């Protein structure tokens, strides 16, 4: 693919809020464009070294957080991350909790999630002639969700080792009847906006991909139920832990995911028809 | 700041000995003039790449040792590294022992110190207009010295895990009488030279500052009193043990500093009037 | 030496196949040419970054395994080496097992040699006029040796941590009756053809130099004698695993080999006459 400037790639992709890049420790970054056949990424790719692993920093609301769940051009930012060569993929993103034990500002790591967007437009990257039909049984790649949990452990953080996704479509926040029917009939455990289609596209491209969810919120169960301003609050409040886990786990990519610890990383093989 | 090359950058100061630095390890070296206020710094300050992490040399007394502690330009080679953009300074020094236990050969990250200087002309960066009082009650770094105790338990060499460093004027050795009063007067551990005002500048800056001493003599207190050439020979000898806790350490830099465990990285939010 | 491009240098060598050679991992990689008294070394040398480590990879078989290990100019190999700058030598081999117990699959990390040999033309760098003879009592570094075992652990292989390895001439395999004399006379461990002379120049380059065998057969022992397809078989099942252990290593490597656990590394020393 082309990029401006020529030649760019990276090992790691970091997708999340704009303050997880810390220039403090970012060496050599460069602001780079992806030519994607999908238009733009949320915003510019950061590519830049930290303890020798090249990572590739995007926002995917946006610097400023300009782009709703629901507006963000998922294909366009994973696209572009696989044009430049990454392996590893380290969401992070705020959730809501549906049991007391996620606490606000517990991490997260889930190895689980139940799709129930809408809007979203498109959930793959294969439309035809060739079609593809990735295995999405255990969809989080295990090497790097061990490797998260491990990185909370030598923190000191608390780092909850499992866990179920509900992705809503939003950008409205869930009513009393639908966080019941997520909590209490699907059993899930946290909830979010964003994880899909990012996975499904994130294993079509066969990156290890995994996510460090951040607990904000109870959603509805509390005396006063979520807001946005309160989800911004926790998320800031919480940002230089993020961080910290971050910048622990990077430098432990140099190498690449072990195969047999990663469900995606040969997903085409028996994928396609 | 104008540097020559133009745009070098570092994440980790290194100011000792020019013995410290070994060509063998450091990546991509480059000798980089910073301007500064002040003038000239020691010496040319060697930029380069260990472990992926950016590392600044900087030779207290020069190479070659030209320079006397009372003689040397602390303002130039602090505001110099700051300018660079270091975060992290490890300081490696020769000192005196007032106790037994702490032996020639032994390492000791100090964690206080009593400044019985005279002469060294400036304290401080700041004479106005903005008064500046940092506060030096816990003066080093605590994340940085944990790091060189935990480096030198990896590597089995004794560190002593506190210390308090009584500075003098010098250039002269102490007499019988003021070391009776460093000793059992003041209760001070080591004693040297250079620590101020090299500490109050690098806390000014908000760097995360820590010294790694190494103990060459006893002072007085021994059968023959301490001389130049004592500690140069005891220097020079555990030279290659210094090295190896400073490359064992530089490569887990990579990060920043941790706030809660960095009394002066944010020194001035409540230290200017 | 002059190399193309120019001003390339290396901090550690990795010597085996081209599988070991992974473009998703190593950055900035670049074929170098490295100029040598002895004409060429096998292929092209890959230098790039792993973790801010140098290195430079070089299969000795040449890529496509187009070199027996009879015809390989080990001289040229080390040289090129040396010339670069590295410090450490990684070497990948395939062996052939003497006992039970060191089975195909398990690694192993010799500690002596039998050389056996007979055509490699030349066994040094020195034919005079200085007469070099160096010590090779404990021809391998055990610095190295000790990383290779840590990593072995690590990740969970199994690493025999000792054996003597018997290199042969080749290329034909051993008869029954030379295989019992290395196995139940000289007691040697496992076999193979490619050590000698490359460890002696390695030695006298001063280099730290260790090597990472993989058993791939038991030579005549079992029912079927060793045949090229069965080595090359168990070699190319077990590659992934030997890029784990290279790839868990190298980013150690920032440093020194520990010249008190590095028998070679100051071996001219006292060598030269
Ligand atoms: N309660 C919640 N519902 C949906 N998305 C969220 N993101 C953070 N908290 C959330
Ligand atoms: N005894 C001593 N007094 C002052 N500075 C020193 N540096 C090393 N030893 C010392
Ligand atoms: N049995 C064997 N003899 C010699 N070299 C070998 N390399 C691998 N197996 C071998």
């Amino acid at each position: 693919e082309i990029t401006r400037p020529p030649g760019v790639r990276a090992h790691v992709g970091v997708i999340g809020g704009s303050g997880l890049y810390d220039p403090g420790i970012v060496e050599n970054p460069v602001e780079v464009k992806v030519s994607t056949p999908y238009g733009n990424p949320s915003d510019f790719i950061v590519v830049g070294d930290v303890a020798g692993v090249k990572v590739a920093f995007l926002p995917r609301h946006g610097r400023g957080h300009r782009i709703p769940p629901h507006a963000i051009n998922y294909r366009a930012n994973i696209w572009a991350l696989k044009a430049l060569g990454v392996k590893w993929v380290i969401s992070v993103s705020a959730v809501g909790s549906l049991r007391e034990d996620y606490r606000p500002g517990d991490f997260v790591v889930p190895d689980q999630f139940i799709d129930m967007t809408k809007n979203r437009r498109h959930y793959t990257f294969y439309d035809g002639p060739v079609t593809v039909h990735v295995s999405m049984a255990d969809p989080f790649c295990e090497d790097l969700r061990q490797r998260l949990i491990d990185s909370g452990r030598r923190l000191g953080y608390t780092v909850h080792e499992r866990g179920t996704y509900v992705c809503i479509e939003g950008p409205r926040f869930s009513t009393r009847a639908e966080s019941r029917v997520w909590k209490d009939v699907f059993k899930a455990d946290i909830i979010g906006m964003t994880l899909v289609p990012e996975i499904n596209l994130a294993c079509e491209a066969q990156l290890c991909y995994a996510t460090l969810a951040m607990v904000t919120d109870y959603d509805v169960w509390a005396d006063r139920p979520v807001t946005a301003e309160e989800v911004e609050r926790v998320m800031i409040s919480n940002v230089e832990r993020a961080r910290r886990m971050l910048y622990d786990v990077i430098p432990k990519l140099a190498g690449e995911p072990e195969l047999e610890r990663c469900s995606c990383c040969r997903a085409l093989d028996t994928a396609a028809i």
